[PDB]
């Protein structure tokens, strides 16, 4: 019962029903005449100043939530890149939020990194606040994309052709690597967003997963986790279940 821990467990408790989107940030492979483009070839640290800072804030969080008392043989590769989509995740989202005037401390989101056991790397965001509506998420996951986009295509490290440049960005925008959660429905039919609940989707699902520390990671391991009131950033795995624990 560290302070650390009840924190969290507060800051998530008073927020269990706060309605948010649920996104999933993704990329997919692609082969641009003959180059290959995987989900770790966006390793450029750009030198905007806020994305810089958002770099750090990720390695910080990785540093501090680490469990020394265990060994952890994740690659170095992989880490540089989760941080790295850590900051462009988090400048997308900051995008959007300047584009509507919304003040960050209005807004409530979730961020955590995960390894699919399909899809490989990609990072679930939930994001809500008194300025948001549900008809508005179709516009979100548009307006995430466009920023997710563009930002793969400038830290993308494969030598690239103007009009690959060009073919990368369509691609990401087309195949929709910003995806956003709606109710099941039929190809053809509306597809309505379905929003989350804030507290409980983190404490009764995100906070259970399993911690990667291989590489090749654990199917369905988390890297890394953030939120905007920094008070899950710096859990350590048994810490995070205690959290789930203590919210139930
Ligand atoms: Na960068
Ligand atoms: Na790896
Ligand atoms: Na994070």
């Amino acid at each position: 019962y560290s302070d650390e821990v009840l924190g969290a467990t507060n800051w998530l408790k008073e927020k269990s029903n706060q309605e948010v989107f649920s996104f999933v940030f993704k990329n997919e492979n692609v082969q641009l005449n003959g180059k290959d483009i995987g989900w770790n070839s966006y390793k450029k640290e750009l030198q905007e100043d806020e994305l810089k800072s958002l770099q750090r804030g990720a390695e910080t969080t990785w540093d501090q939530s680490e469990d020394m008392e265990w060994e952890t043989t994740v690659d170095e590769m992989t880490k540089k890149q989760v941080f790295i989509f850590d900051s462009l995740v988090k400048k997308c989202l900051f995008e959007v939020l300047n584009t509507k005037n919304i003040f960050p401390g209005d807004v409530n989101w979730f961020v955590q990194h995960e390894w699919g056991k399909d899809q490989g790397w990609h990072c679930h965001v939930l994001i809500g606040g008194k300025d948001f509506s549900q008809a508005q998420g179709k516009w979100w996951r548009r307006q995430l994309n466009v920023y997710w986009s563009r930002w793969l295509v400038t830290a993308c490290n494969v030598q690239l052709t103007p009009a690959e440049r060009i073919k990368l960005r369509e691609i990401a925008e087309d195949n929709e690597w910003v995806t956003l959660l709606t109710y099941k429905h039929k190809q053809t039919k509306k597809d309505y967003t379905k929003c989350v609940l804030f507290g409980n989707m983190i404490a009764y699902y995100f906070l259970t997963k399993k911690k990667i520390s291989t590489s090749p990671p654990r199917d369905g391991g988390y890297f890394l986790s953030s939120d905007s009131g920094w008070k899950t950033n710096f859990l350590k795995e048994g810490e995070r279940h205690l959290v789930s624990k203590l919210y139930t």
